[PDB]
């Protein structure tokens, strides 16, 4: 599986990128003084700082969207890299996703004009869809009758004794 | 691992189902005109459409609940299928979960009467619990003293030189 | 991979712990009578019980934070245990995380004084960062030129025919 290291690289970078969104999120909570919890606010000013803020809310939306897209890629990308895909093709799947999700986060936290984020979400979903269909195709091919699987490899049953 | 393809099928369908919840969610945002972001709203009417809506909120709750149930199944189901379970039994685990989570989403987005969703959540959690205990049992059996592991396979230590 | 069973143990316990947060969450919804859905509230009193509550909100924050930390550990910890790390070192990575995340949840649901939770989140992130860098290092070492990889193993190219 020559694809696997490329996948390990792109997926681990994406986790780290997610960890970074987390760090940005806490820093925004500190600067804006907007804590989710009473106990936090007490330690950083008083109860009035237990409140929401638009920038904190945005950071969480970005993080949640990562959870809805990157966690599936971790699973799909893994299984897919054990399916002997073309190595260049697999690199492309992984690079369209990494660059797309990195761009996604920049478009969210940078608040760029619509629909720039919305497009980067869709483009990044493209290789994920592709890997999913391919995995489904291979899983489904496993359960075909053996007579059909043989016919597809050029072998009809012999009537000869 | 004859169980693995069945698992790949059920788990990949579940990811796709999650992708579909995502698509429904965006479509509800468009129709109701309820965007999470100022920049989105500007592109689709004006700032007044940066607002929440009950149907959008529901879609997100459904999606989040998928994240809390399906992502663990992706991990548990994978490891479990490498534990040589009975193939029919493993199919049942995977089918009770797939059908249960599909039913769950129908009960949420369809807004069926309580407690229909709540039941489908619980029934679907059943095979997940089962796989988890089994994985824990196998992981734990690995760390037993060797003398106890041998005794359980009928072998007591010999006093003979 | 002697590390793998230790990982299976710590990771499956963490999933179960997450399932427990889920159960606590529903029980808090019942006692406080704070349901996310109109249909739920009808079955447990009336529409006035379709409302938020501070304790329900906290439970969800705890659960979400698990999703942002434990799901990556499931992926990182798996890959890492196939990297032949020292078995004791790997046990430490897995135990600092398990104990840290268990402590995290106690600090959230128990509402302990700031910044006790915030510290336990950070300490638990430590072995995750470590595993990630190590995975990145191994994935990156794979793509170095072969001449550099050989030099690092003591082999320069021979000019001899
Ligand atoms: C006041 N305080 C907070 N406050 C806080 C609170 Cl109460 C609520 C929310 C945030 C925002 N969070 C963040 O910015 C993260 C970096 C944790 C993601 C923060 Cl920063 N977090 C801490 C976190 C730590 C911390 O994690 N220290 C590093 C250690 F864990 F290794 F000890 C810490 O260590 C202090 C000491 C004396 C123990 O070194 C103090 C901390
Ligand atoms: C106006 N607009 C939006 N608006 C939008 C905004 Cl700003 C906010 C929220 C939503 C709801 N999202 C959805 O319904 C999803 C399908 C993306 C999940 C939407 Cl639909 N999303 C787009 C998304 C795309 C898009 O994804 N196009 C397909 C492409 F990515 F391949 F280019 C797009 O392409 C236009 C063009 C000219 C580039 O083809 C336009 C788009
Ligand atoms: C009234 N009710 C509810 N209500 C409800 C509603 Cl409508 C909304 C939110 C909650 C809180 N959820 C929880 O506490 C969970 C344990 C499900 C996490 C609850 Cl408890 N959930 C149920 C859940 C079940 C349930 O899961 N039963 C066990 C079964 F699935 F195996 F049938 C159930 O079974 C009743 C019967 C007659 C079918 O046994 C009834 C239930
Ligand atoms: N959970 C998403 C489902 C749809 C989705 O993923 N949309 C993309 C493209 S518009 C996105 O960037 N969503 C922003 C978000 O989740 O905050 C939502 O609420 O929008
Ligand atoms: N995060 C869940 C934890 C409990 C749970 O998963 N409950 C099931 C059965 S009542 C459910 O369908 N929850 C609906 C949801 O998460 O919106 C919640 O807030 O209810
Ligand atoms: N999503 C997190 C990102 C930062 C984070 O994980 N912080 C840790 C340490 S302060 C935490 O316990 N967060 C509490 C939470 O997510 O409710 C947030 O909103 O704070």
């Amino acid at each position: 599986s020559p694809a696997l290291p490329a996948f390990l690289l792109c997926s681990t970078l994406l986790v780290i990128k997610m960890y970074v969104v987390a760090i940005i999120t806490g820093q925004v909570r500190l600067r804006k003084k907007a804590f989710a919890n009473p106990e936090d606010a007490l330690r950083h000013g008083g109860p009035q700082y237990c409140r929401s803020d638009p920038d904190v809310e945005r950071c969480l939306r970005a993080h949640r969207n990562d959870m809805e897209t990157i966690y599936p890629f971790l699973f799909l990308g893994f299984v897919y890299s054990f399916l002997g895909p073309n190595p260049f093709v697999a690199w492309m799947h992984f690079l369209v996703f990494l660059v797309g999700r990195v761009a996604h986060t920049v478009a969210y936290l940078g608040k760029l004009r619509a629909p720039i984020r919305s497009v980067t979400y869709t483009l990044a979903q493209l290789p994920c869809a592709s890997m999913a269909l391919q995995i489904l195709w291979e899983a489904a091919r496993h359960f075909l009758p053996a007579a059909l699987r043989a016919a597809l490899l050029g072998r009809l049953r012999t009537l000869r004794p």
